[PDB]
C-alpha cells in the first residue's frame, strides 16, 4: 500500500526545502503534494502557497520538491480560510493525496 | 443565480491586485479564488501560488484580494503539474469554486 517519506523530516524552519517521495501509488495518477496540520479531528489545514504535485510513475512511485514553513495561512480542503497555522505548536506534516483523497499516511514533521 | 465580478479585469500585468466579488452564493459556503486558464475545452490550469478563498456572508456574497500574474507554473484540478501557462495568448480568468466545483461563471481577464 502507499508509502511516503520526507527529507529532512526534522530540524527544519521557514523556507527549508525538503524531498517528498511516495510508493504504492497508482501509475500515471496525479497526487497532490502539500503540507498540512490536522486542525481538527480528521480535518486538515494546508498551505497552497508552496503547494506541489507529483504523478506516480509506472511502479506507482514518484517525487518532487516542497518548501516548508514554520507557520502558514491555513485553508481547509473545502475552501475555508482557517487563517494562520502553527508557530511550532500543533504538528504540521506533508500530505500526498489524489482527486479522491486516496493517499498514504501523513508523514508527521516538526519545527 | 450565482454571480461573479473582478476589478480590474482588463489592462493587467504581473503582480496586479484585483477585486473579485461573488453573489447568489450559498451562505457559509467556501469558494476557492484562483487565476486559471482553460488549457482545454473544460479543463483549467490554476496558479495555486496566489490563491484566495471567500466565505459567503448571509446573503450569498463576500469578497477578497487576489494578486494576478501574467504567466505562471500551472496545476490541473486533479493535481497534475500542467507547466507554464500563458504569456498573453490564452485567456486566463479568475475562478470562484467550492469543494463541489459549483460556483458562478469565470470572468474573463487580460494583461
Ligand atoms: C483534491 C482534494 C481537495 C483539494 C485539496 C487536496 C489536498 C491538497 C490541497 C491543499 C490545499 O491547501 C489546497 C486544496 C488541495 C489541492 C484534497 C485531497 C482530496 C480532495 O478531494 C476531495 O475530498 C473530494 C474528492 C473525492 O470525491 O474523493
Ligand atoms: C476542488 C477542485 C480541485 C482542487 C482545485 C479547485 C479549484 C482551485 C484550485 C486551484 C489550484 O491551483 C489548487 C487546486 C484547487 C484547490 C477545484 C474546484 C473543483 C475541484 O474538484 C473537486 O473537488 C470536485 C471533485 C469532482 O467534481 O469530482
Amino acid at each position: 500500500a502507499p508509502t511516503a517519506t520526507v527529507t529532512p523530516s526534522s530540524g527544519l524552519s521557514d523556507g527549508t526545502v525538503v524531498k517528498v517521495a511516495g510508493a504504492g501509488l497508482q501509475a500515471g495518477t496525479a497526487y497532490w503534494v502539500a503540507q498540512s496540520a490536522w486542525v481538527d479531528t480528521g480535518v486538515y489545514a494546508s498551505n497552497p502557497a508552496d503547494i506541489s504535485s507529483v504523478t506516480a510513475d509506472a511502479n506507482g512511485s514518484a517525487s518532487t520538491s516542497l518548501t516548508v514553513r514554520r507557520s502558514f495561512e491555513g485553508f481547509l480542503w473545502d475552501g475555508t480560510r482557517w487563517g494562520t497555522v502553527d508557530c511550532t505548536t500543533a504538528a504540521c506534516h506533508v500530505t500526498l493525496r489524489d482527486a479522491l483523497s486516496n493517499g498514504p499516511e501523513g508523514v508527521a514533521i516538526s519545527f
